[PDB]
């Protein structure tokens, strides 16, 4: 018979999750029919599958991952005998190992107040503490003045995300807060946000 | 393909500003502008005195 | 003849740009008889190889 043995069990080398997107990383292939790539990915119950013809790459790119959920992911190697008829009955296949994850929860804020230390001579300068919660490889928080409509998201604190945050100079008034994420995944041109 | 090249941070406007308060002057703050491109940036300064 | 086919269409992966230094990621290659890899930069009207 034509010697179209199954592709090789194939590995996730590693993976990264982000908001939405999420970098997967998978092993190399020796097949010469093999021609596809294949992913089933499963929350809850249902398994969505993720085709890609292209195999010179060692990495996969998914999206529309919803941030702050657990997935299932499942991956494979078709060939152009195997159909896609045998992809969703998974027969013939040398299906890679079930691995579970967790997307990146956005970061919010939870509590914010400043504080002004009292010095004894006069005031001492307030510095705003902010309470957050969610993941971000860094964070950048702007404030508009609310006394002016026209006020702009003035930059306060860029920098990493952190649960605490101290930070000082802002002019005594009445402002509203924002916060955005950012995360940038290995390739270093490829970043994702968690909005505002 | 088409790219281009990262441009390098240069100081645009340099100021320092001290916020006035009531009990005496408030600690000065150096507001800089700045363009270019760079993952972190490092600023020194000398005295000329 | 000899099968010496020409290489399959590379594709650049990814390509990460610096000031001076820059990234260029490329795909796979197949052929036994490939050795060496070139490259074309055009700026301009130029192109270097």
């Amino acid at each position: 018979m034509i010697s179209n043995n199954a592709p090789a069990k194939m590995v996730l080398n590693s993976i990264m999750t982000g908001y939405t997107l999420a970098y997967v990383q998978h092993s190399i292939y020796t097949d010469y029919d093999v021609i596809g790539r294949s992913f089933w990915l499963k929350v809850e119950e249902s398994i969505d599958r993720r085709d890609y013809t292209g195999v010179d790459t060692f990495f996969v790119m998914i999206n529309n991952l919803t941030p702050s959920t657990s997935y299932e992911i499942q991956g494979a190697f078709y060939d152009s005998i195997i159909d896609s008829e045998l992809l969703e009955a998974k027969i013939g296949i040398n299906l890679s190992n079930e691995t579970n994850f967790r997307t990146k929860e956005k970061p919010i804020i939870v509590a914010a107040r400043s504080e002004s230390e009292p010095v004894d001579v006069g005031v001492g300068a307030p510095i705003v503490v902010v309470e957050t919660t969610g993941e971000a490889s860094y964070c950048t928080i702007e404030l508009k003045s609310t006394a002016s409509e026209d006020s702009e998201w003035v930059k306060y604190y860029i920098g990493a995300l952190g649960p605490t945050i101290k930070f000082g100079g802002v002019p005594v008034g009445d402002y509203k807060i924002r916060i955005s994420g950012q995360v940038t995944m290995p390739d270093g041109v490829t970043v994702d946000s968690s909005g505002y």
